[PDB]
């Protein structure tokens, strides 16, 4: 189980990453319905930039029994984020809002198995 010492210890982790999560929705969903390419990309490499540290940091620190499915589904994150930024590179605007949609779905999949 989660004592309340671990669970203290999980949100240093979780801190960082709901806000990323929430500054998805607010302002990078924004950013790609304007076709705003350059700043897309700026925000997944700024506000973003730590999510790969912090969610691996994160799935690393639970039980046994979740590590594996929380490590796959922060890698599904950062795969359909590294397809956002390549689509906005590419200024496609189908694959970008089509990879948001993919990243976020697999966010609050990772969110969700958080004790």
């Amino acid at each position: 189980t989660y004592s309340p010492e671990k669970i203290a210890q999980l949100q240093v982790y979780v801190n960082p990453i709901a806000v990323a999560r929430d500054g998805m929705e607010k302002r990078l969903q924004g950013l790609i319905a304007d076709q705003n390419w350059v700043d897309t990309q700026t925000y997944i490499h700024g506000p973003l930039g730590q999510l790969r540290r912090d969610m691996l940091g994160l799935a690393s620190s639970l039980l046994p029994k979740d590590q594996d499915k929380a490590k796959t589904l922060a890698k599904e994150v950062f795969g359909h984020l590294e397809r956002l930024d390549a689509a906005a590179k590419d200024r496609n605007g189908s694959q970008a809002k089509i990879q948001y949609q993919e990243a976020l779905a697999d966010f609050d999949s990772f969110l969700n198995l958080l004790p």
